[PDB]
């Protein structure tokens, strides 16, 4: 449990979307306008694999595009601050996709997103840890690249943590999903590919999704599509 409350491009901060925005909005109708997605996990909980074609593995649950953009220059690194507590839970890959929007993300159909994976990592085969054990060994913090080569545009970064203690058993991989609106500008040239509907990147059955994370791993393969 827990939630990307802030991050840094370049090193500068950019506020993210907190749980006590969701509070001021049931109070007050309103709450700052933020580039992190709008969500009601009143937890910092997770999607379940019962619900991977649901609208909710797209951006987590009931969420809703922030209201302004963030900027980066392609080829910049963007740190996900995760909070506040100290991250729970040492097994488990991490993986961060990438969609363009059609007009302003602001306003975008999330359910006609369409992912490319930009980041993943899984378990060191060496040591047997996992990247999340790693995430909570730097602080709760993960960097992740802006393709040097991604043309600019509106787009939409979507960072997760599959958290594995529970993976053995069907329905048990536990998915937190957190999405930041980032235009993209500076002197890449490429286009993204077709990529993928968020309800098509994991079944409840894919092998590294369905899996016996407390004996040695000597092989594992990171759920999702292809990294680009
Ligand atoms: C960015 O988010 C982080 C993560 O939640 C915040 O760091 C927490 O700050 C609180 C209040 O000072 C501390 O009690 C926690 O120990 C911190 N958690 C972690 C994991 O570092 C930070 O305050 C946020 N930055 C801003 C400016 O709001
Ligand atoms: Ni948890």
């Amino acid at each position: 449990h827990g939630q990307v409350q802030n991050f840094t491009i370049n090193g500068q901060y950019n506020q993210g979307f907190i749980l006590d925005y969701y509070y001021q909005k049931q109070n007050t109708g309103h709450f700052p306008n933020v580039a992190g997605w709008y969500a009601e996990d009143l937890d910092l909980g997770f999607i379940s694999p019962d619900q991977y074609t649901t609208p909710d593995i797209v951006c987590h649950k009931n969420a809703a595009p922030g209201a302004i953009s963030a900027t980066a220059a392609a080829g910049s690194n963007i740190v996900f601050q995760w909070g506040p507590g100290v991250w729970p839970h040492p097994y488990g890959p991490i993986v961060t996709y990438v969609v363009e929007c059609s007009g302003s993300c602001t306003t975008v159909n999330k359910n006609n997103l369409r992912w490319v994976k930009i980041q993943e990592a899984g378990i060191n085969y060496n040591t047997q840890v996992w990247a999340q054990q790693d995430l909570i060994n730097q602080g709760n913090k993960w960097t992740v690249k802006i393709p040097s080569s991604l043309r600019p545009g509106n787009y939409v970064f979507r960072h997760e943590l599959l958290a594995a203690h529970g993976a053995s058993s069907a329905n048990g991989m536990q998915n937190y999903p957190q999405c930041v609106n980032i235009a993209v500008t500076g002197s890449g040239t490429k286009a993204l590919p077709a990529g993928t509907p968020a309800t098509q990147l994991y079944k409840p059955t894919d092998p590294g999704i369905l899996f016996n994370p407390y004996t040695t791993i000597t092989s594992y393969t990171i759920p999702g599509p292809a990294l680009w």
